[PDB]
């Protein structure tokens, strides 16, 4: 059982394990800390609905099905050291890299690498610096590819919901197959995800900058894009 | 007339300027400073004979000719707002990105790509950064591939010298035909030089971590390269 600041990692048998997604919530490398009643059984029922729409959409994820509430059923995979940041509108680090304002609606989109490395505090890397990872560059090029596809199908699928999907940032693992699977979770502890009209925050920004009642914009989340109230 | 850190430049007509190496140095964003009596003229002379070397292996420089000690005659150019850092062994911030010691010899070469702003310090970027800031994917490219070669005939040409080339940062333009072309400086200041023997630092490192005689050290890079004692 491997327990991480947002989730818990389950193994079953050799091929596959449980995401449990805690109600722990953790920002600025983890220096701010706090827990709210119900965010893992939203976290988790978002991430079912995206891998769903991925899915789908013949995006390959590592999702095989539910375990009861906070408990996702997952494929196991070797998993690459990154972070993959796809960024549509300019908010949080982006900011300090390019001398563009918040909101600024980027021409395409932008994807980061981060090397997820705690020593380090997961520094932004490139290509050669992933090859010296041990990431060629042809995986680079697919991951990128993968990432760019997930971005249109759910900057889409969130727009006719009247959300903006500000940025987001995926992780990735290989399969028995060698294959490219996307891992992890989908969320508003994941995304940046901006009401339409209002400009406003249904997500973790909420928690990081004290701007509100995170699970009420975590629910309305879950009800713009179910059309059903949350149960828990 | 424009006055940099380092350097002087000053317009002659529309097509060319005057670069001229002040005695000046700087360090950690140029909050660390002092002058060095002789080292805009070691990081002249030594800019010409890496210019020279360079162009004779056909790559397009902005060098034209000397201008009598301390000033080049260079062509002007539209400059990318980009410094192109190019890395064999593993020092300076590099450090930080990677968990690899310093003296690490990497698999092969790292190029990083920093955008040249005073208000955000340099920051790193990558492609997706470098196109909203109007570089395209192609430009991007060449300008990788020129600082790659630039890389070999440098580095080959120092360890025949007993000098291992550990990284520099390299600067570009455009010029009126829209071809790519090789700017700024390449001296003691822009790149790390070790000795082959004892690993010691012939560069910047000097001031930048108090290491002892700086003129001495850009001397005896001078002399290990002419074969000729400095006459100042
Ligand atoms: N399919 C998968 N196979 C193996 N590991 C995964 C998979 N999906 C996610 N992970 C990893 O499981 C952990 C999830 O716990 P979490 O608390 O979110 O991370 P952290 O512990 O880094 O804060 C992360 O280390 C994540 O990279
Ligand atoms: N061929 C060129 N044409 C136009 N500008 C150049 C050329 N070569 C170098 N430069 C620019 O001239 C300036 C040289 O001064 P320097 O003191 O080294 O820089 P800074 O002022 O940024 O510290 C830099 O801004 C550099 O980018
Ligand atoms: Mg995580
Ligand atoms: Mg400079």
């Amino acid at each position: 059982v491997y327990e991480g600041k947002a989730k818990k990692m389950i193994p079953i048998d050799d091929d596959k394990l449980i995401m449990e997604f805690k109600d722990d919530a953790t920002a600025f490398d983890g220096t701010k800390k706090a827990r709210f009643k119900g965010k893992g059984w939203l976290n988790a029922q978002l991430s079912v609905i995206f891998f769903k729409l991925l899915e789908e959409h013949g995006i390959k994820t590592h999702f095989i099905g539910v375990a009861g509430g906070n408990r996702l059923i997952v494929e196991k995979l070797d998993m690459y050291p990154l972070e993959v940041v796809v960024r549509n509108v300019v908010a949080g680090s982006l900011k300090k890299r390019l001398p563009l304002p918040e909101g600024y609606e980027l021409p395409e989109p932008i994807v980061e690498l981060y090397y997820k490395n705690d020593e380090l505090h997961d520094p932004m890397i490139n290509y050669y610096h992933a090859k010296v990872l041990g990431i060629s560059l042809d995986e680079i090029k697919k991951i990128e590819e993968i990432a760019l596809k997930v971005n249109e199908i759910l900057k889409d699928y969130l727009a006719k919901k009247g959300i903006i999907l500000v940025d987001f940032k995926l992780e990735f693992g290989k399969d028995k197959n060698g294959d490219i699977v996307l891992a992890d979770e989908i969320s508003p502890d994941t995304c940046r995800f901006w009401d339409a009209k209002t400009k406003r925050s249904l997500d973790k920004d909420v928690f990081r900058f004290d701007k509100g009642d995170l699970i009420e914009a975590y629910k309305e989340i879950y009800e713009r894009i179910t059309g059903e109230k949350p149960e828990f």
